[PDB]
C-alpha cells in the first residue's frame, strides 16, 4: 500500500503534478518494460521499412499500414478493458473490507470475560489468539507475502499464534480441506466453558460473543470465497487479447509512412508515435493496474500491508483485553460538568 | 472453477500473457466452434464472390458489401451486450454468494449443543445434517451437477444425508411444491427439543441458533429465486439476435473486393478478414461468457464445484460438531505471556 | 415468469440459438405490432416517394430524406434509453426482492409456539395467517393480477385468508389509509398473547417473533412503497419521447432515393430498410423491455407469478406450523457415525 | 408525486404513448419556458442574419456558424449530464428510503407496551407521538413544504405533536444545533420508565424497542445528513456551465444557412431547427429531471409527499397503538382446518 | 461543505442559473488558475506563431497543428476520467457515511445507564466523553483541520475531552499504532463495571450498549481504513497524465492557423480558442473536483466540517445523557386522546 492521502487532502493549484514524481506505486514502475518494448518493436518495423524493403515491398507496406490503421478500431478495446477494470477495482476493494480485524472482538473481550487471576487473563489471551489464528491460517493460504512469513505450520507455532498443543490437535484432525476454521471452532468451545465457569456473567454476553466471533469467520472465509472464485478466466484472457492484437495492429498502422506518396493524413515524419506511446501508455497502464489489483494479496507496492496487520492486530489485541483490562482511571468529572487553535435548509 | 489467482498475485512483465496458454476455462474452449463457422461461412461467400458469380453479379454484390459495411454499424451491439453482460456478471456474483455455507451453524452448534454422551452427538450431528440435507435439495434442485449426482431421493438417503424414517416423513409430506425448506423446520423443531432438555442451557443460545438457522434458509431460498427469476428471456433474445444480425451483415460487408475497381478503403486484398475475426472472437466470446455465466451451476468449466463443496460442507461440519467438541487444548501461557522469515496521513 | 434456467446451464455451441424459438415472452410477442405499424409507415411513404409525388417533389423529398437521415443523430437516444433500462432492472430486482415470504416467520413458529392441543395449532396457524393476509392485502393493492383474484374483501374472507369477525374488526377501523399493516399489529398482539399464556416460553422467543415479523411487515411495506413511488414520469415521457422522434426522423431520413441521382451512399436501392428495421426492433425493443419490467406486478409473461406466490406460501405456511409441529423422527445414528454416480492460492 | 404505475401493469401496443398526454409532473410543464426562450434566441438571430446582416456580415457570420457546428462538439455534455444524472437519481431514492416511518415502532410498541387503562393508553400514544415529532421536526427542517406548514414551534403545538409542557422543556434546552433528536431521546427515557414500572414485561422487550426506535432516529439523521451535504456545488455548476454554453453554441451553429451559397450540409433551409429543439428538450429536459429531483422535499409535483405522509403515520399509529392494542378477534378455527376468480430447472 | 439545498427545493425557471454566481466552493474558485496558465501557454504559442517564426517554419507548424489536431484524440481523457471520477465519488459519500456520530449510543446510555446521583452523572457523561474521544482521535489522525486544532495530545486534554489521569494511562500503553481504540476498550470496560454496579440494570442493556459501541467502533476504524488504503496511486497518476498530455496537444493543435493558406477546417481566426477553453474547463474541472474529494477531510470549502461536527457532536452527547436524563414532562393526554397552513395502483 502507497499512501498519498495527506499530499491530496486539499485541492491545489500544484495539485496531482507532485505526485508525477513518485516512483514506488507508480504506472512508470509498472509499465516501463512493456512501453520499451513496444517501442522497440515500433522502431524495429520502422527501420526496416526506412531501410530494407524494395520501393514495391514500401508500396505494399504502405497499404498494409494504412489498412491496419483504418481497421484496428474493430477491435472493441475500451469496451472489454472498462468492464474488466471496474469488476477488478470493485472486488479490490471488497476484499479489503473482508480482511478480518479483532476490534470487534476484543471489545467484547475485554467487556465480557472477566477476572483479574492468571485464568482470566488466559482466558481473554487465548480467546484473542483463537481469532488471529485463524486470520493467520486463512491469510497464508491466500496471501503470497504471509506464506512466505509462515511458510509451514511449524513458523506459525515459532510466531506464538499456535501452541504445540493445539498443533497436535490441528494436525490430528482428519480433513482434506483448509483448516482455517479450526481456531474459530476453538474459540466457540472456550466462550462456552468460560461462560460455564462463571467468566462470562450471562447469556447475553456470551450471545454478543458468539456473533462477533461469527463475523469474524465469515470475514475469513469471504476471504477464502475471493481467493477461490477468481475473476473468469474467460474475462482475462479476452482483454489481455484485446489489448495484446490492438496494439500489435497499432504496432502496423502507426507507422510513418513517407510524406512524398501524398497519402491523406500522412504528411509530417516525426519518427516517433508520441500519440501512439501516450496511448499505449494509457490503456495498457489500465490493464496493468487490474494485473496489480486482481491479486492484491501479492506483493506489488499497492497490495495490502498483510503481516504488518497482522503484526497490528495481534498487539492491538493482546494490549486490550490483558493489558488494559478493568484498568480504568479513577471516575473524574470532566471540564464542562458545569456547561480552537447549519440548522437546516428550510429555515 | 478455473482458479488463477496465485498465478496473478504480482503484476509482472510477463502478466497475463502466460494465462492466454490454458484451454480448461477458456474463451478458446467456449468459441473455436462458432469461430469456425463464422470463418467457413465468410470463405464460403468469399469464394463465391471470386470464382462464380459474373462481372454483373459481381457488381452488384460489390454495391451490396458496401451497404452492409456501412449500415451494419446501425446495430447497437455493443450497447445491448454491455448492459446484458453486467447484469450476469452482478447475478453471478450474487448467486455464488448465496450458497448456504454450514460455518456459522457448526459453530454456534458447537458452542450451543452440549453433552459429551451419544445423545449430544446425535442432537449435534442431527442439526448440522438437517442444514446440509437442505443444501442438498436445493442444489439438486438448482444445479444440473448435483441432480446428475443425486437424480432421486433414494440417492439422498443412501448418501447419508436422509435417514429412512426421514424419508417416510418426508414424501409423506403432502405439497406440491419444492421441500427444501423441510429440513430447517426440523431443525427448528429438534432445536427447541433440545433446548426443552436442557442439551441448549440458555433461551438465548437458542435464538442465536434460530438465527443462524434463518439465515441459511434465507441463502437457500435465495438460491431457489435465482433458479426461478431467470435474466429476462427478451434480453436474452435480444442480444443473440444483435450478434447473430450483426456479424451476419458482417459476413456480407466486410468482403475483400476486387482491388482493380478502384471502391475507397478496398485496395488490399488480404483474403482474411483478421479484424473482422478478431472482432467476432471478442463480441460473441463476451457473449459467451454470459451464456455460461448466466448460469453457474451448470457443468462448465468455470461454473462452481457445487459436488465439492456438498463434501466439503459436510465434513467439516461432522468434523466441528462431532470431533472437535469439547476438544480443547488446556488453557497454556503463549509465547508472549510477558512481553519475519502506518498511524495516519496527517501526522 | 418465463424460466429457461435449465435450457442455459452450459455455453454449448447452439447456446442461445434455440432459445430464439420461444414466443412466450418473447420479444417478438411484445414487439411485432409496433414493427409492423413502423414497416408499414415505412412503406406508406415509400410508395408515395416512388409513384405519386411529382419530379420537383421528389428532389425536394430527397433533401428532406438526406437532412433527417444526417441529423437525427442528434436525439441522444442511447443516452436515455441506457439510464432508463438500468434504473428499470435495478428497480425490478429489488421489487423481486421485497415479496414478503413466510419461511423465516413459519420456521420461528413452529421453534417458538408450542403445544400439541387445538389451541396450539390454533395459535400456529393464526399467527401465519396473519401474515398471509398482510402479504395478501398488500399484493391486491400493488398487483392488477392479485387485485383481479381479490377484487373485494369478500372474496379474501371466502378464500380463508380472513375470519368473519376479523372483518368486521378490520372495516371497522376508521383510516382512510392503505390497512395491509393491520394483520402485522394482530401478529404482535397474538405473540404477546401467546408468550402470557405460555405458549411462547420465553421473552427472547418473542423478540426473534417480532423481529421476524418486522423484516415481513418492512417487505410488504417496501412493495407499497416502489408501487406509490414510480419511476419519475419525466423519465418515461423524455424516452418515449426520444424514440418516438428518432423513429419517425428514420421513417424520413432512411427512405432510399432513386440511385439515379447520384446521391452518396444512395446507390442500392433494396426497397426494404433491413439496417434500419433492425434498429428499430433492438432499440423499441429496449423501450418494451423497461415498460413491461417497470410494473412486474401486471399480467405480463414475464412478470412475477403473483397469484402461484400466494397460494404456495400459504400451503408451505400450514403444513410447517401445523402438520410438522413436533413431528421429528426419533434421533438416529447416521450413515457417517463410525467415518458420486482446492486448498488455497499460495500453497 | 405523480404515480402511474396502474397505467403501465402491462406492456401494451399504446404501452407508453398514452403518458405524453399527462401535464402534472410533466417534462413539458417543466421545459416549456426554457424551450420557448430558446426558440426565441434562435428567431431572433435567424431573423437577423435573413434581414438585417449585410453581404459581408452574412459571409462572416456564415464561417462563425460553420465554425461553432464543427467545434461546439468539444463540450462533453452527455459526459458530465450522465454522471450527474445518476448521482442525483441515487441519492433521491436513498432520500426516500430515509424517510422514517413508525409501523416497526408501532407493532413493537403494541406488542410489548401494556395496559387496559388509562396510562397504558398514555405511555403507548406518548411513544408514537414522540417518534412522530422526531421525524415533524427533521422534516420541518429539510422539506420546504413541511416547513410552510410548521413555520413555527407553536405550530407543531397546535397541530398536537407536542404538547406545550414539553415545549417548555424542549425551548429551554440550552442547545445551538437542530434538536430534531430530542423526542428520541424522551422516548429512551420513556420506555425506560415504562419498563422500570412493569409496562414492559421483560428486558428483551425493552431492547427490542430501543433498537427500533433508533433505525428510526437513524432515519431522521439520515434525512439531515442528506439535507446538510449536498450535490457537491461544483458539480452543478459545471454541469449547467456545459449545458448553457453547449446551447449558445447550437444557437450559432444550427442556424440554416443562405443554400446559394452552396455550403455542404447547408442546402435545405427549413427555418425551424426541429433536431436542435428536440436534442434542447433531451438535454435540457435530462438536467431539469436533476434539478426536480436534486431536492425532493420541496414542492415539486413530482417531489414527495412529506405531509401526507406525516398524516398518515400520526393515524395509522394512533389508530394501531391505541385502538387495536389488545384488541384481537377470538381465536376461531379458520377456513382450512381440515384441508380463484414450478419445482425446479433441473428436475 | 458549500449547502445549495434550499435554493434548488424547486426545479425553476431559473434553475441553475443563480447557482452559477456563487464564488465560495465553486468551480471558478478551484480553476481559474490553472485556466489561467493555459490560455497563457496558447497565447505564447499564437503569438510566436504569429510574430516570431518564418514562413517555412510557420508551414512546419501548421502541419504539426494539423498532426496534433488529429491525433490527440488517441488519448482516452474520457474514458480513465470518467472510471476515477467515480471510484472518487462513491469513496466520498461511503467517508461521509463513516464519520462516527453518537446519537444511537446517546439514546442507549440515557435509556440504561440509571442514576440521578453524582455516580450516574459521572457514568454516563465518561461512557459518551470515551465515544467523542475515540472520535477525536481517529478525526485528528485522518483531518487536517483537526489536526491543525488538536496538534498534541496535550491539545486533546485541554478541550476536556480527555483528563490527565487517563493521560498518563494513555501514553503509558506500549503501542507503535493508532491508538483511536483505546477509548472503546474504555468503554466497554466501564459499560461492565456500571453493569457489575447495578447502574445497568439488565443483562440485554448492556449488550445494547455493546453493540452500539461496537457500531461507533466499527466507524472509527473504518475512517482508518479509508485514510490508510487511498485511491491507487497508479490510477491518480494515470489521469492526471492523461489530462495533461491531452491539453499539452490541445496547445499545440487547437492553434488558429493563417486563413490565407486554405487549410480545412481552417478558415476562421477568431484568436482565441473559445470551445477548447470550455472543454479544458470541463475536463480539469472534473480532475478538480476528483482532487477535491479524494481527501474530504481537508480544508477544502466542499470538505467536510469535521471540527463543527466535533463540537455538535459533544454538546449534544452531553446534553442527552445529562441534562436530559430521567427528564420527562408529566404523561399527559395529547390533543386527540378523543378523535395545515393514495391507496394503491390496482384499486
Ligand atoms: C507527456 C505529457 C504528460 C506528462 C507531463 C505532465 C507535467 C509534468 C510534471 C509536472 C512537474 C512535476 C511536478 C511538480 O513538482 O510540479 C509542481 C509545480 C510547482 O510546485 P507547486 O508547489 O506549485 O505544486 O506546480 C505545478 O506543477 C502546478 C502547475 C501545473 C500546471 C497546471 C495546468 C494548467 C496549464 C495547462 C498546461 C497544459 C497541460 C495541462
Ligand atoms: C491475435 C493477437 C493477439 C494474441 C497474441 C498475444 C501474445 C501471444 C502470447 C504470448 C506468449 C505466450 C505466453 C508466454 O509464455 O509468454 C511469456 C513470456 C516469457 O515468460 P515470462 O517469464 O517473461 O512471463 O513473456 C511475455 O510474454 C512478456 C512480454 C510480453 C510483451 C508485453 C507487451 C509489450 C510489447 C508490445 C507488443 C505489442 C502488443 C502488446
Ligand atoms: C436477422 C438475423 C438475426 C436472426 C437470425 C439468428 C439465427 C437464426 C436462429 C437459429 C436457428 C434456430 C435455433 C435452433 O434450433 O438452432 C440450433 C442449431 C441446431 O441445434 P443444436 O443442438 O446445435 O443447438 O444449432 C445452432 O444454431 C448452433 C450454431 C449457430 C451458429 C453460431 C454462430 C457462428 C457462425 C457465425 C454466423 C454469422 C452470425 C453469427
Ligand atoms: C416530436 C415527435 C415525438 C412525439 C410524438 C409521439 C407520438 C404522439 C403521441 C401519441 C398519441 C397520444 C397517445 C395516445 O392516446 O395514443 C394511444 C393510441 C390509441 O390508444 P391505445 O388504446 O392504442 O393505447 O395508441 C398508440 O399510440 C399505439 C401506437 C403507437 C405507435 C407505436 C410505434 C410503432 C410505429 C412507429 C412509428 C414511428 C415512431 C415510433
Ligand atoms: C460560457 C457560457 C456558459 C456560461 C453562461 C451561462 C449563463 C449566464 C449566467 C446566468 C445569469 C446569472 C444567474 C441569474 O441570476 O440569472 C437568473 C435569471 C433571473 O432570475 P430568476 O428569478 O429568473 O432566476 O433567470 C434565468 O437565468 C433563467 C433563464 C435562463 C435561460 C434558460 C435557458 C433557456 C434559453 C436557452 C439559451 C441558450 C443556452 C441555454
Ligand atoms: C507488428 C507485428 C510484428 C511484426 C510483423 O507482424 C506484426 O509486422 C508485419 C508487417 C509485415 C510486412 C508488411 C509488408 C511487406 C511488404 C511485402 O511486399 C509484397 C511484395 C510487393 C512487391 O512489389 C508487392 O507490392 C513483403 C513483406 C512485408 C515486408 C511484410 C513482412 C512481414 C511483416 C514485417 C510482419 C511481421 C511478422
Ligand atoms: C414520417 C412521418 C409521417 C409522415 C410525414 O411526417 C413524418 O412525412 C413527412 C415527409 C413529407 C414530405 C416531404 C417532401 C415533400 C416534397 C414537397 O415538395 C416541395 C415542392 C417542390 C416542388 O418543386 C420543391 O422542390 C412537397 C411535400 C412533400 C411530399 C412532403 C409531404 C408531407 C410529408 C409526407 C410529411 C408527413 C406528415
Ligand atoms: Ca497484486
Ligand atoms: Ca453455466
Ligand atoms: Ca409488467
Ligand atoms: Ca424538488
Ligand atoms: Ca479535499
Ligand atoms: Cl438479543
Amino acid at each position: 500500500t502507497v499512501t498519498y492521502t495527506a499530499r491530496v487532502a486539499n485541492a491545489r493549484f500544484g495539485g496531482f503534478s507532485q505526485l508525477l514524481l513518485l516512483w514506488r506505486g507508480s504506472i512508470y514502475k509498472l509499465l516501463w518494460r512493456e512501453l520499451l518494448c513496444f517501442l522497440g518493436f515500433y522502431m524495429a518495423l520502422s527501420a526496416a521499412y526506412r531501410f530494407v524493403l524494395t520501393e514495391g515491398q514500401k508500396r505494399y507496406f504502405e497499404k498494409l499500414v494504412i489498412y491496419c490503421d483504418q481497421y484496428a478500431s474493430l477491435i472493441p478495446v475500451s469496451f472489454v478493458l472498462g468492464f474488466y477494470v471496474t469488476l477488478v477495482v470493485n472486488r479490490w476493494w471488497s476484499q479489503y473490507l473482508c480482511m478480518p480485524l479483532p476490534d470487534a472482538l476484543m471489545c467484547v473481550v475485554a467487556g465480557t470475560v472477566h477476572g483479574r487471576d492468571d485464568r482470566g487473563r488466559l482466558y481473554r489471551r487465548t480467546l484473542m489468539r483463537y481469532a488471529g489464528l485463524s486470520a493467520v491460517l486463512i491469510l497464508r493460504s491466500v496471501s503470497t507475502a504471509v506464506f512466505k512469513r509462515f511458510p509451514t505450520i511449524d513458523h506459525v507455532v515459532e510466531a506464538g499464534f499456535m501452541t504445540r498443543e493445539e498443533r497436535k490437535k490441528f494436525e490430528n484432525l482428519n480433513s482434506s480441506y483448509n483448516k482455517y476454521w479450526v481456531p474459530c471452532v476453538w474459540f466457540s468451545n472456550l466462550a462456552a466453558q468460560a461462560r460455564r465457569e462463571g467468566r462470562i456473567r450471562d447469556n447475553s454476553a456470551l450471545k454478543l460473543l458468539l456473533e462477533e466471533l461469527n463475523v469474524f469467520r465469515g470475514k475469513c472465509g469471504m476471504l477464502f470465497h475471493y481467493d477461490w472464485i477468481s475473476v473468469p478466466l474467460v474475462y482475462t484472457q479476452v482483454v489481455t487479447i484485446a489489448l495484446y492484437s490492438y496494439f500489435l495492429a497499432c504496432l502496423i498502422g502507426r507507422q510513418f509512412l513517407d510524406p512524398a506518396q501524398g497519402y491523406k493524413d500522412h504528411d509530417l515524419d516525426l519518427c516517433v508515435p508520441i500519440f501512439t506511446l501516450l496511448q499505449f501508455f494509457f490503456y495498457a497502464g489500465w490493464l496493468k493496474v487490474a494485473e496489480q489489483l486482481i491479486n492484491p494479496f501479492g506483493e506489488d507496492d499497492d497490495d495490502f500491508e498483510t503481516n504488518f496487520l497482522i503484526d497490528r492486530n495481534f498487539q492491538v489485541s493482546m494490549l486490550a483485553v490483558d493489558e488494559m483490562y478493568d484498568d480504568l482511571a479513577v471516575l473524574e468529572k470532566d471540564l464542562y460538568w458545569d456547561a480552537y487553535t447549519f440548522q437546516g435548509s428550510t429555515f
